[PDB]
């Protein structure tokens, strides 16, 4: 009745971590990305697969799902997640060697806010509400059209042993006051992380011939691979937030972005902006 071509050619490894590996692959001419999970991180494959079996997300700013594959081997199980392939790589990668103008900076951050609001908001008929729980510049891909998409739903929570990246954890995560039975708590953790990403991008926007070098959030106050305690002392005890450079206050776009990131960083989670309010504010800038 029909051939089911499942052969995927793995062409090039574009990522190797504790999570496993990501490969550029080829299926029937078409480029795909293949994430091969470490045994260490099998539950991330299970959770992303469980979510996509619940709701087939389709959004321009969400990394496009193609397939979840489990294959029996000699004495192990092999777990692959297959997605769209974005050749320009992660936003983290992209910001290292690219500077931005006003239009590209706004297009990047509004596309992220768009993907995040899509995750957050319940649609009746639709989709459950979803919080990401590990938003960061390495989990955002740059598309050829200048918009981004959000990747990695391995920690996602839905409403109707992995933890987040410590550098991006909100204060209520670090001080363990987060209300774990409350879905809105998880949206507010994502908004904190979004504000840090907005800071990382805004630094690379040129104004009056000036730009900042790429740095990760809190680069000046914590070590590489900061401990939970290192982060708690900065974010909770001292209540530090990323520096806004003086040069931003000469530029109307960066002045508006600095205000937006402040309103993502309130100690009180319920004071933080919503993803929908961030979108509206971004559409009114420039
Ligand atoms: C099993 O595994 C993999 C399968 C595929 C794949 C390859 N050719 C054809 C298909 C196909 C899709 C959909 C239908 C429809 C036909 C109409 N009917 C009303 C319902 C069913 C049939 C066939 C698939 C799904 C690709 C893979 O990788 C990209 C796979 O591995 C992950
Ligand atoms: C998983 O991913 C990819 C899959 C395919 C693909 C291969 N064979 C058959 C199909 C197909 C045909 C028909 C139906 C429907 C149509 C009508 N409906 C009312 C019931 C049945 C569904 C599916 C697809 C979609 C191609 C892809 O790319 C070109 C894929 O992406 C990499
Ligand atoms: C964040 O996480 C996931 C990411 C991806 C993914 C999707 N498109 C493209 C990529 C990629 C391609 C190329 C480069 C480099 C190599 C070539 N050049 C020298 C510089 C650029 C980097 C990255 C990735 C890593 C897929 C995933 O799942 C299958 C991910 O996990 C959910």
């Amino acid at each position: 009745q029909r051939t089911v071509a499942r052969d995927i050619t793995l062409l090039e490894c574009v990522g190797k971590g504790r999570y496993g590996e990501v490969w550029r692959g080829s299926w029937q001419g078409e480029n795909v990305a293949v994430k091969i999970f470490s045994s260490r991180d099998e539950k991330s494959w299970f959770r992303e697969t469980e979510l996509y079996n619940t709701v087939m997300l389709r959004h321009e700013n969400i990394l496009g799902f193609i397939a979840s594959d489990m294959t029996s081997r000699h004495s192990s199980t092999q777990l692959w997640l297959i997605t769209h392939y974005h050749e320009m790589g992660s936003l983290y990668d992209y910001l290292q060697l690219t500077t931005l103008d006003t239009v590209s900076c706004l297009r990047i951050v509004l596309s992220i806010a768009s993907g995040l609001a899509h995750l957050h908001i319940e649609i009746f008929g639709g989709k459950p509400a979803i919080a990401h729980r590990d938003l960061k510049s390495k989990n955002i891909l740059v598309k050829k059209n200048g918009q981004c998409c959000i990747a990695d739903l391995g920690l996602a929570v839905m409403h109707s042993p992995r933890v987040g990246t410590k550098r991006y954890m909100a204060p209520e995560v670090l001080d363990e006051t987060i209300q774990v039975d409350c879905f809105d708590s998880y949206k507010r953790v994502d908004i904190w992380a979004f504000g840090l990403v907005l800071w990382e991008v805004a630094r690379r926007m040129v104004s009056n011939g000036i730009v900042e070098d790429y740095k990760p959030p809190f680069y000046d106050v914590v070590p590489n691979d900061p401990s939970f305690e290192d982060m708690r002392k900065v974010v909770c005890v001292d209540q530090q937030r990323p520096n806004i450079p003086n040069r931003w206050f000469s530029d109307p776009t960066l002045t508006s972005l600095a205000k937006l990131m402040k309103e993502c960083w309130y100690q009180n989670p319920s004071a933080r902006l919503t993803a929908l309010r961030i979108k509206k504010t971004l559409t009114k800038i420039d």
